[PDB]
């Protein structure tokens, strides 16, 4: 490995994301003219707000995942305040702002980003481990228009949080418990929410839409893809014991085997050309 890189290495620019503990910024190597985004988080606020092991999963997590369909972490460092990520760069942005761009996938786009989602998480996990906050803004649209799935800060290892409310699952809010199904719950809002153009359970505040999760209250368009729609259904299932790819229904290949999937060539999904949107 070479000497660990530091900020003088960079020319910064443009901020990328913020959040509460941390600010992404995109930012040019001197020597490469490589564009990395960088993470920043300041250690003061970590430790004050009792994040250290978040912060210390997110990067543990990330150190795993060698794949294309999610973000790569190239390179770590820090100085007396702060630490950097070097993370992969998905110049086209999150995949809402194409959902609100052109409204809602026709089929072939919605058969083809699903596909993506679905391998990738069939290959999160292989490895054990759950992203536990999967939605719309953390699948990043890369220059070629394939995901990388982003943000695993909150993402748990397997042998307490609480996601995004859309796309929380019903055994959360009753349980306090996750697991690999709670990815799948995810997806079926994410595909619900490509061809109707919103997710799945909406409402006022964030605790009319937990009622409506547990009561499994949310209902098609007239004009949803009828294969789509089935699909929806076997992954909104409240028992997440029935849910189309986890353990118990015997994994991804009764999942990648469905209909809505028949012209799916899984094996190179990266390597083909998405359609356009
Ligand atoms: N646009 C982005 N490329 N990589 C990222 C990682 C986090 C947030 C945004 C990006």
């Amino acid at each position: 490995q070479p000497r660990k890189k530091r900020p003088e290495d960079f020319k910064f620019g443009k901020i990328l994301g913020e959040g509460s503990f941390s600010t992404v910024v995109l930012a040019r190597e001197l020597a490469t003219s490589r564009e990395y985004a960088i993470k920043i988080l300041e250690k003061r606020h970590i430790i004050k707000e009792n994040k250290v092991p978040y912060v210390t999963r997110e990067r543990d997590v990330m150190s795993r995942l060698d794949h294309p369909f999610f973000v790569k972490l190239y390179f770590t460092f820090q100085d007396d305040e702060k630490l950097y990520f070097g993370l992969s760069y998905a110049k086209n942005g999150e995949l809402l702002k194409y959902i609100r761009k052109i409204g809602s996938f026709d089929e072939t786009c919605t058969r083809f980003y699903t596909a993506e989602i679905v391998s990738a998480l069939e290959y999160l996990h292989g490895k054990g481990i759950i992203h536990r906050d999967l939605k719309p803004e953390n699948i990043l649209l890369n220059e070629d228009m394939h995901i990388q799935i982003t943000d695993f800060g909150t993402a748990k290892v397997l042998s307490s949080f609480v996601g995004t409310a859309q796309y929380v699952s019903p055994e959360l809010l009753t349980e306090k418990s996750a697991c690999k199904s709670s990815d799948l719950w995810a997806l079926g809002c994410i595909i619900y929410q490509l061809v109707a153009g919103l997710p799945p359970f909406r409402a006022g505040n964030e605790y009319l839409i937990f009622q409506k999760i547990i009561k499994l209250e949310y209902d098609f368009p007239e004009k949803f893809f009828p294969k789509a729609r089935d699909l929806v259904e076997k992954l909104l299932v409240l028992d997440a014991t029935k849910r189309l790819g986890c353990e118990e229904m015997e994994g991804y290949g009764p999942l990648k085997a469905h209909p809505f999937f028949e012209s799916v060539t899984w094996e190179n999904l990266h390597q083909q050309t998405p359609p356009k949107l």
